């Protein structure tokens, strides 16, 4: 048992809620929320600007000295860094941005990286300002994660349609 709320269940490990990752963060406290990153950790805009704000930029001030030490990561990797006031840990998972020419086939590398931890609140990876379509990321985090994933998508409009069409 768990503290996450109001999610319809997906698979025997996906479950999908219509909500703010923001605000189901700060709500649950989870042990791992993912964060939609680039390789530079530049939480400018959409959920990393998102949860960046939230953190009152701690997270960026983490990110920038991360960055510093060890450059940048992989599209399809990932990293682990601190939750601040949102979760115990974030991890920064970067899938790739069609509105950067990325191949899209390094989506189920990005979703693997969920796989190392047991349970995490996430957002659609490449989805939003990433370009990609989102029903398709949806599956392909279905079809690669196998650890108990908790998803949050803001557009309630998107929610509907990501539902309504699950197979
Ligand atoms: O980018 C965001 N979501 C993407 C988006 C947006 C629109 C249509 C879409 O299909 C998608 C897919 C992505 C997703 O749903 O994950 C996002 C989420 C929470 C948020 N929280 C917040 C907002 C304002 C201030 N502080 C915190 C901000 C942005």
């Amino acid at each position: 048992v768990n503290s996450f709320s109001g999610y319809l269940k997906l698979t025997d490990n996906v479950y999908i809620k219509n909500a703010d990752i923001v605000e189901e963060a700060k709500k649950v406290k989870p042990t791992v929320v993912v964060n939609a990153a680039n390789v530079y950790l530049k939480h400018g805009g959409g959920v990393a600007g998102a949860l960046n704000k939230a953190t009152n930029n701690a997270m960026q001030v983490e990110s920038d000295d991360y960055i510093a030490t060890n450059g940048p990561l992989k599209v399809g990797g990932s990293c682990v860094l601190s939750g601040h006031n949102l979760a115990k840990h974030c991890l920064h998972v970067v899938g790739p941005n069609v509105n950067k020419g990325e191949d899209i086939q390094l989506l189920k590398s990005a979703y693997e990286n969920f796989n190392q931890h047991e349970v995490l609140l996430a957002p659609l990876l490449s989805a939003g300002i990433f370009g990609a379509d989102p029903i398709h990321s949806l599956r392909v985090c279905v079809d690669t994660v196998r650890t108990n994933v908790y998803l949050a998508v803001f557009d309630k409009n998107l929610y509907d349609k990501l539902v309504s069409s699950f197979l």
